[PDB]
């Protein structure tokens, strides 16, 4: 019922404006994001945060729960707020958080969640994580217990939106204080977005069929390839971008298989060299299966370049060539390691593996799509590569490896795992720092962060999301094919 939908929204808009409980206001704001329906209210939410929390703050700076929630939501919406809001909760010595906080469970939970919005060098936030994790982990609301276990599994700041919405809706409908309208709108809305995803999916499948690659390269993966996009590209208007990202995923995965499993080193040199030339003459050198892999990629990329030239009067060909030769050349570097018996140090491995994970083509194509006016200085900055890109791809790579030379192997023990986990922590802090200071469009900063988040989603619980009945596959079907009843 679209009539029903339009009504519920205006209602919810009204609660936002009318709620005089400044704590319950933040809660509603947080709930809307997690339920998947914050887009309806984005301008309203920002206005409220700006006029009542960022200024004219209504929150008791002496309350942990409130202070932490305000901190997280403010940083989430790119408002500046210092880590010092937490000084008030630390011990006499200032060295750690007051022991008396262990009794404030919901307060500890929000402190934990808030700590992940940290940039580098925010010691007070590091103290918060350690303290709050320590006193949430094992301990004497059925709904609170539930929130906690999920947070320790994956902090909200690391969670994608749509692919997580169902589990939140499920939890939110079990909360005594939940709002029937908000719920109804969450479910109806879920189902409407699911319908949109299904069309996009059908169009991606049509494109995949048209390549004929399944017949030339003995199979359909394209649901998986699509599923990634529901998390990387959060905004609803961006249906074209999700379909596009599906193509990229499919082309990257296909080519990765060629380098990792099918092609001889000689063929690999041929392919890589063709990609370097980035022309049609190179078709001469390639064996049949590579001619059609090459030309499928070539035509896709050149079509994206045409669209950008037509729509934005900017020639992106030199940048897209850069990222695709960079990816392919990283493949070949890795392939050559085996033949040379070369065993890279972690430093050497990382230097290559944040490029070989295949996130640069994703971000590059999206940069051009999700930026209104392209300036040369902007394009150059992103293709440097900008630290935000390096950070995104690094978490993507680290998350992938922790799913399975590799990161742990290049380091194996629990200790190599601990080292990787710490690298992921250290990189998210770098990511947050970049998010606070970016000149790139809001949409692009989002996909940069969401690519990283989706990798952590797909490979959650340090497992391989697509290894039959993965608990991600189940989620995949629940998001794409099963209506929310």
């Amino acid at each position: 019922h679209l009539m029903r939908a339009a009504g519920m929204i205006d209602q919810v808009k009204m609660m936002l404006q009318e709620e005089v409980d400044s704590i319950r206001r933040l809660e509603l704001i947080d709930d809307l994001r997690r339920l998947g329906i914050s887009c309806h209210f984005e301008r309203e939410i920002v206005e409220i945060l700006n006029s009542k929390y960022y200024t004219n703050n209504e929150i008791d700076e002496r309350d942990l729960y409130s202070t932490a929630l305000r901190f997280r939501l403010l940083r989430q919406y790119d408002f500046s707020v210092s880590q010092e809001v937490f000084d008030c909760f630390k011990n006499a010595k200032g060295t750690d958080f007051k022991p008396s906080l262990v009794d404030d469970t919901r307060g500890l939970l929000q402190l934990y969640e808030a700590s992940f919005l940290s940039a580098q060098g925010e010691e007070t936030l590091r103290l918060a994580r350690d303290f709050a994790t320590k006193f949430l982990q094992k301990r004497v609301d059925i709904n609170l217990l539930s929130s906690i276990e999920r947070a320790l599994e994956l902090p909200t700041h690391w969670r994608v939106q749509m692919p997580n919405a169902r589990s939140f809706i499920d939890a939110y409908k079990r909360r005594p204080d939940m709002n029937p309208t908000v719920l109804e709108l969450a479910k109806l809305d879920f189902n409407m977005v699911q319908a949109q995803f299904q069309q996009e999916l059908k169009e991606a499948s049509r494109w995949w069929n048209s390549t004929g690659l399944v017949h030339e390269l003995p199979r359909d993966r394209i649901v998986e390839c699509y599923y990634w996009t529901t998390g990387v590209v959060e905004r609803r208007q961006h249906g074209y971008e999700r379909i596009m990202l599906t193509k990229i995923n499919a082309l990257v995965t296909t080519i990765d298989d060629v380098f990792d499993i099918y092609g001889t080193l000689e063929e690999l040199q041929l392919f890589t060299t063709a990609i370097q030339r980035w022309d049609i003459e190179s078709m001469k050198q390639l064996p049949p299966y590579m001619q059609i892999c090459y030309l499928a990629l070539f035509n896709f990329v050149n079509e994206m370049a045409y669209d950008t030239l037509r729509d934005k009067g900017f020639d992106s060909t030199p940048y897209l060539r850069k990222v695709w030769v960079g990816l392919i050349e990283s493949y070949l570097i890795e392939a050559k390691w085996y033949y040379k018996g070369h065993k890279p140090s972690l430093e050497e491995y990382m230097k290559n593996s944040w490029i070989s994970i295949g996130g640069i083509p994703i971000l590059s194509h999206l940069f051009f799509r999700l930026t209104d006016s392209i300036e040369e200085e902007a394009a150059e900055s992103m293709h440097k590569y900008h630290d935000i890109v390096r950070a995104s791809c690094t978490i993507l790579r680290l998350a992938d490896d922790m799913g399975t030379p590799k990161s742990v192997q290049c380091y194996s023990e629990e200790e190599a795992r601990e080292h990787v986990r710490s690298l992921i922590d250290q990189t998210w802090k770098m990511m947050n720092k970049e998010m606070m200071t970016s000149s790139f469009s809001k949409y692009f900063v989002e996909v940069s962060a969401n690519l990283a988040r989706m990798a952590q989603w797909i490979y959650q619980h340090e497992s391989d999301g697509f290894g039959q009945h993965s608990l991600v596959n189940k989620m995949l079907r629940d998001l794409l094919f099963h209506r929310y009843e």
